[PDB]
């Protein structure tokens, strides 16, 4: 049963907030809790931040806040940091069920040098170490929300959303599959098919797997739940397994599923859309079909939703 959550005015608003908090007043935010999500064989950290924002700094699933890290533009002297967005991770009623916290999934961005692996403090990722690095009680400059793209489609509550994310793109899926399944939410009751894929470097650098695991025991006959692992796992070809591969795995279904009507979503490091574009363009020519008109037609019918970085 769907744990109860507060309050329900959230959902009275008809448009999701933008530009609530401008970057030359932001609002001052206050850290819960920065937890690490990875294991030691990931290749890097990826942090999950509590963010108490006191109901001042409310918004939709798929929308991101700004960050504003401390210290001097060092491009401008004498004025701010520009902010760094991030995909927020929680949905409108936040991890405590009460509306008044919102969460991020932040990877930390660490420079070695390509030969000697030397670190360099001057050149690490600043807004992404300074987010991990915090510790209950800090103190978060905090914009927007901002954002469109990735607004959950509600008008059909028995809709099809495949989502496809890799690394910390798993963060507006977190939000739409707590608002479908988990929270008791009694003007949104989910359907449908919510397929979540997801591409990560191994075992030890999922994200929330637990989560997902448990939607396939509570939801079996409304979730689907597919992983891939680049460097623990090959497609068959012989290639590193990119979550592109994993769609192919299932070709046929998705693509009667496009057909039907269903959402499709891509969310993560711009990088992983070439691989993803070409298995495409591949499956559809197998099937007789032309991906270009696949896609435009996608697009047209507002299908179709990327938020990449
Ligand atoms: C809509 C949207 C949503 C996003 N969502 C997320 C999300 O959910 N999670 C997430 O983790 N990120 C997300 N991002 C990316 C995020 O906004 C930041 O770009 C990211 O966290 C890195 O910012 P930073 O301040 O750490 O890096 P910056 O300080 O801006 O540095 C950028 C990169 O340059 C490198 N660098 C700096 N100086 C040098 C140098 N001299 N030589 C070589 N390299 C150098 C840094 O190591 C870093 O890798 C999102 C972006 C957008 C647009």
């Amino acid at each position: 049963s769907k744990v109860s959550v507060a309050p329900l005015h959230l959902e009275s608003a008809k448009e999701p907030p933008l530009n609530t908090y401008k970057p030359k007043e932001p609002f001052t935010a206050t850290i819960v809790s920065v937890e690490s999500l990875v294991g030691p064989k990931a290749p890097g950290e990826t942090c999950h931040i509590v963010i108490d924002h006191g109901g001042n700094v409310p918004y939709w699933e798929g929308q991101s806040y700004g960050v504003i890290p401390p210290g001097e533009n060092p491009k401008k002297p004498g004025a701010p940091q520009n902010v760094r967005l991030y995909s927020i991770a929680s949905t409108r009623y936040g991890d405590n069920f009460d509306g008044r916290t919102g969460s991020l999934c932040v990877r930390r961005a660490v420079y070695y040098d390509p030969e000697t692996g030397k670190e360099d403090p001057s050149k690490n990722g600043v807004c992404s170490n300074f987010l991990c690095n915090s510790k209950p009680g800090d103190k978060i400059q905090l914009t927007g929300p901002s954002g469109k793209i990735m607004l959950l489609p509600e008008e059909d509550p028995n809709a099809t959303h495949i989502m496809i994310a890799t690394g910390t793109g798993v963060a507006p899926f977190r939000g739409y599959l707590r608002r479908m399944f988990m929270e008791d939410v009694p003007n949104y009751r989910f359907g449908g098919l919510a397929w979540l894929f997801l591409g990560v470097a191994n075992s030890d650098s999922l994200l929330y797997d637990e989560e997902f695991t448990s939607y396939l025991k509570q939801y079996p006959d409304n979730f689907r739940y597919d992983k891939a692992l680049s460097r623990e796992q090959k497609n068959r070809s012989g290639g590193k397994m990119y979550v592109q591969d994993k769609i192919e795995e299932y070709s046929d279904e998705i693509f009667k599923l496009l057909d039907g009507g269903a959402h499709i979503y891509f969310c993560g490091l711009k990088g992983m859309m070439p691989g993803i574009q070409d298995t495409l363009k591949k499956v559809a020519e197998r099937r007789g079909e032309s991906w270009d008109q696949k896609l435009a037609q996608l697009k047209k019918n507002k299908q179709w939703h990327v938020e990449v970085y």
